[PDB]
């Protein structure tokens, strides 16, 4: 079959024919492309001994850093732009439909589930937010058995997951819908965030010359049965990072208004327990039938 | 600082544009290209979200695989041919050394210092073999203070590396040359090598229909004050896997004879303690100056 591998050339040619092996058309098609790209790659760039070191480490960091609740490897793929190219060419504004972003790092199924009315968030957490809307199709028709997976920064700029005690899961939760659709719940307004900075990612933004800021942001993950599935987040205006998202998730309309209400009466009825006031997320969630 | 994000050629564009801040220009030069070739890839398959998702997986898998003992990126690096390109590149044959050949994922860092005579393998590890020539510059000069980081398989396929208990290294070794570049030491045959498939590669290797074996090779990293290091393999003659190495890694100018030699005296001046007989493995490293 093959000739030894004696040159640059021989090894493209080699894997390259290899790849014909591979049973699978679509994981074929991947492969040879993979190849193609990373064979260039390492061509055009005459990569070193020491570079080619250097990453092998910088990737088994990446992958040693990465833990139930902090995926250091989707970091990296939001932070090179990759995470927004995979979102934009799988959930084109196609329908009415509301618009996707990205997940981000800091999503669990470690969350808790929550019926309308109840908190993401315990208290001293940051101001009070109130999230609401209705999950509606794209025909206006009311969406039965949605559940919000839901998730933030508490109001101090850390997930809690970046706390050293996680006793139980905080500012994150499953919101289960009502029959008409409506869902409601308490939460804090989140922060403007930085990246967390003590992993590979953190030292790859202060080689590159990066700042490492999101805006201020409340994930929302949907799903119901016979819709397919959204993966998005809301962003409040005003934040001064809303241009400059270090990954890459902003979309115009994802971009709300926080509406605050002074009213103690109306803050204790929405079950805030210190009262006074609270900032209101008032946006509908739009699916797209499967 | 930059338009919202809302379109693929945009994101790319964004992230490009980032890429200027990066102030090291060799670094600038290679996160460039990185991006340029990530983007592509993307772009040219329409990568899924799923296979996104999977990709994330394995590369966390990958880097969590890893130890002191077992570097799996390498092995990853090693069967899509990018580690043996990286090799051709960085030591190209012109400048008349020893040709380079794959470290691989089984270098440790945790080696005896051993000298002239000794063994790098303990009795009953596989048939005995002497190794032995002299380090010498393309130039001539012989080498001193010369080491030769020398390691192998076990005679029944597995690297000490591989072992539940690893009390000690096996079949490894640094062996200090003399001052007029000779070196000499005792091993045993290494016979055609599995590569373990309880982690991410081999599962790559399944999916893609490749085989998982290299043929027959005793690894030489070769280090000495005033030249280039080299990294290495001899390739016993005769292996049927010396035409398909999962990681590129053979070339005509490493495959080397072995002589049976039985004769008792030679043996115990040697040092093999069972005397009787042994293969003889002789050939030179020819080293390029700084
Ligand atoms: C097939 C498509 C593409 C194929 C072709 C391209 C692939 C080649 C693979 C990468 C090869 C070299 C990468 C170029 C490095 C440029 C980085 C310049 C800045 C710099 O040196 O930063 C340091 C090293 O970072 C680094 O070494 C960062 C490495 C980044 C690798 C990212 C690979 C993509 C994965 C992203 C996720 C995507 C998954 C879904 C596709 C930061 O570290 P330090 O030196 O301060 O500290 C020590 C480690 N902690
Ligand atoms: C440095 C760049 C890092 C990111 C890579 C850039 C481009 C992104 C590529 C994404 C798409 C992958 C393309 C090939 C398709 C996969 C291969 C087909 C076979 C297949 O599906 O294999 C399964 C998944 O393998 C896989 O998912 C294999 C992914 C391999 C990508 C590795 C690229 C880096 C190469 C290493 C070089 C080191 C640095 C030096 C430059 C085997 O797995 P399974 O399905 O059994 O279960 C795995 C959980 N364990
Ligand atoms: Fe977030
Ligand atoms: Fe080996």
């Amino acid at each position: 079959k093959l000739p030894y591998p004696e040159s640059a050339d021989v090894i493209t040619a080699n894997m390259l024919k290899l790849t014909d092996l591979t049973p699978d058309d679509r994981k074929r098609f991947l492969l040879k492309n993979l190849v193609t790209h990373l064979h260039q790659f390492v061509r055009e760039t005459s990569l070193t001994t020491q570079e080619w070191e250097e990453t092998i480490f910088f990737l088994t960091a990446t992958g040693q850093k990465c833990t139930p609740l902090r995926q250091e490897f989707i970091l990296l793929s939001d932070v090179l732009g990759v995470s927004a190219l995979v979102d934009a060419i799988n959930n084109p504004p196609v329908h009415g439909g509301t618009e996707s972003s990205v997940l981000g790092p800091f999503y669990t199924d470690d969350s808790p589930d929550l019926q309308n009315g109840d908190s993401i968030a315990s208290e001293d957490k940051g101001d009070y937010m109130y999230v609401e809307g209705r999950v509606l199709s794209t025909d206006g028709t009311p969406v039965p058995n949605a559940t919000i997976e839901t998730w933030e920064t508490d109001g101090h700029g850390f997930y809690d997951t970046q706390y050293a005690v996680r006793d139980k899961p905080d500012c994150r939760g499953r919101v289960h819908a009502d029959k008409d659709g409506h869902f409601g719940y308490r939460a804090v307004v989140p922060v403007a965030y930085p990246i967390p900075g003590d992993g590979p990612v953190g030292n790859l933004l202060l080689a590159t010359g990066r700042h490492n800021m999101r805006p201020n942001h409340l994930h929302m993950m949907v799903e119901a049965p016979g819709f397919r599935k959204l993966t998005s987040a809301w962003y409040p205006e005003g934040d001064e990072w809303l241009e400059s998202d270090a990954v890459f998730g902003v979309k115009k309309s994802l971009v709300v208004g926080l509406s605050e209400v002074r009213d103690e009466a109306e803050a204790r009825k929405r079950g805030f327990p210190k009262g006074g006031s609270f900032k209101l997320l008032h946006r509908d969630i739009i699916l797209v039938p499967e």
